[PDB]
């Protein structure tokens, strides 16, 4: 089990004001730390945030948190669960500013809502440093979802922070798990629409170095992977199903020709974008997320399981490594045409 700690700058909020938090599970003889950003989705303008309230609160609130959570997957403390993280120091941090954890904004007499997600990683770091982080030699940064576009978003800042707050020696990574969408067109007649319209109503922040690529107004171009990564300092890795469920309801998709070739261009726009990516796990199935699902073990691309790639890559941050690859990209062309996808 992780236990719950709010943060104790309360002004460091979830949605409604309440504080955020995080979950941990401290591994003394460890200083690797692993901290993973949840996702779910966002909410863009009052309505739609007023909605959410009502029916997905624990994503805008830490009012109902429960006391603990168990550790999965890439959290789990089991070595035969998580063969490649299991001794490290284990952090859960609860999705609960709806805005892919871009925000930097207050809950006022202005606004509703708070939007806090990118204060909420730099607060949790911040206090974890008391907590025993000051002396870690590894700060992975992990993320699921719009938690793995929240890491692209936020592995920079977080080295920047901890260059600033006189901790060189940790060195900080990010592993970004299905979070790397495509701005294409739907399959039916979106994206990068309610993006453009989060960031503003979030005060949504961006990397520095792609902020000023794309300049004012285009900042959304930053949410995505295949923009934000190349300007991306920090090592990351990145975990994508070829075929990922979010990315085809974004696109209007729930077979004919027109259909067929449309999934099939679109796993080859994805393997397109991950060419250039040294440290990538990427199999074609038809998915969501992989990294805190208890049986993320059972994937496999060309023979390797993420947990092995992710060690592989471990040791290729001490030339290729024989037998233990980190790039890792299906190229066969229809969900499932791997046998190890999930059932
Ligand atoms: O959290 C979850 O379960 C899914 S989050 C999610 N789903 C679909 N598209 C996106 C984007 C881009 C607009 C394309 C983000 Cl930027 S985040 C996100
Ligand atoms: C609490 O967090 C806010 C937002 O980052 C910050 O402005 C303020 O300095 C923090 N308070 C303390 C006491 O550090």
């Amino acid at each position: 089990d992780l236990r719950l700690h709010l943060l104790l700058n309360t002004s460091v909020t979830c949605n409604d004001g309440s504080p955020a938090g995080y979950y941990l599970k401290e591994s003394r003889g460890s200083r690797r730390w692993l901290l993973f950003l949840e996702g779910g989705w966002y909410c863009f303008n009052r309505e739609n945030c007023d909605s959410r309230y009502d029916t997905m609160r624990r994503l805008m609130s830490s009012r109902d948190w429960p006391r603990t959570r168990t550790g999965t997957g890439i959290l789990s403390s089991q070595p035969e669960e998580n063969p490649y993280w299991w001794n490290a120091n284990m952090v859960f941090i609860p999705y609960c500013s709806s805005d892919v954890w871009s925000g930097a904004s207050s809950k006022s007499e202005k606004n509703e809502y708070a939007f806090m997600g990118a204060l909420i990683i730099q607060e949790v770091v911040r206090e974890l440093l008391g907590r025993g982080l000051s002396g870690a030699k590894v700060l992975l940064l992990a993320g699921s979802s719009a938690g793995g576009t929240g890491v692209l978003l936020n592995v920079d800042r977080v080295a920047e922070q901890l260059e600033k707050l006189g901790y060189p020696a940790i060195q900080v990574r990010g592993l970004a798990d299905s979070g790397w969408f495509l701005d294409n067109k739907q399959y039916r007649h979106a994206p990068t629409e309610a993006i453009r319209r989060g960031i503003r109503y979030w005060n949504g922040v961006v990397p520095e170095r792609c902020r000023r690529q794309f300049q004012e107004g285009e900042e959304w171009n930053c949410f995505f992977g295949y923009k934000v990564y190349p300007t991306l300092r920090s090592p990351v890795f990145v975990v994508q199903w070829l075929f990922d469920e979010a990315q085809l309801t974004v696109d209007n998709v729930h077979v004919q020709e027109g259909l067929r070739l449309y999934i099939q261009n679109l796993g080859r726009e994805l393997r397109h974008t991950l060419k250039d990516v040294p440290a990538s796990f990427a199999p074609a199935c038809l998915s969501h997320e992989i990294i805190i699902r208890s049986h993320w073990t059972d994937v496999q691309v060309k023979g390797t399981s993420l947990p092995r790639a992710l060690h592989c890559w471990d040791r290729s941050l001490h030339t290729p490594l024989k037998g233990c690859p980190v790039h890792l990209v299906d190229s066969c062309p229809w969900p499932h045409c791997n046998p190890s996808c999930p059932t």
